[PDB]
């Protein structure tokens, strides 16, 4: 299926998915796409941050559901 | 199977790959031989830009053909 | 099952694995929650410094255990 | 199984492999050991470049072999 990834700029990425895959496995795909780490990418869908080893379907992500993505920045 | 990948000056990669690899998977490989990141990669046959998700077979590229490989700027 | 990995700093990762993960499945996770590459890394768990080849079961790192992340230099 | 890899140093680099493994997987893992990129990486064994697509049976390679590996530069 299809999903969508937009930063808060509105700048949309569009990706191709499969219900089981993890949200690392999206983040990998952002990666291929745009060159942007993992390490460096918050995704968030219903207001909930997304956590790497569970699935978009554990999310209830569906086709054409679109995903902000958000940069994570150094701490501690 | 093998093909081909040349940059638009001529440039040759060879790779080994399966009919059912897909564009990333591809790409992959080039970064593999080559130390180009897949976001910086464009790939064209039959003059279109090839999906990362869809495969060698969906684009009929079979045993000895030639993709062409454009580096992808960033822009918005 | 939950593992977590902490610098000398205390600082800590949460990493969900399997117990036939290999240390090197772990250290793939550590760099992508923190982008330190694997081959930056060393992790240790009883003392031992741990193999990239072998599984946290053969090490018997089990739930809720906790490893050290360690700095490695050239 | 057990193999080696050394520069033209003697600096050697133990690895755990199968011998299913392709060049390409050694290089993964030399990449995971000493952040050396695969691109930058040409394996040597029995005076043959090794070639990513192939297997460690595919040369013979067996336990306690050592590999050599040397650097690839940028050519054209
Ligand atoms: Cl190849
Ligand atoms: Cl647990
Ligand atoms: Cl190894």
């Amino acid at each position: 299926m299809q999903i969508f990834v937009k930063t808060l700029t509105g700048k949309t990425i569009t990706l191709e998915v499969e219900p089981s895959d993890t949200i690392e496995n999206v983040k990998a795909k952002i990666q291929d796409k745009e060159g942007i780490p993992p390490d460096q990418q918050r995704l968030i869908f219903a207001g909930k941050q997304l956590e790497d080893g569970r699935t978009l379907s554990d999310y209830n992500i569906q086709k054409e559901s679109t995903l902000h993505l958000v940069l994570r920045l150094r701490g501690g």
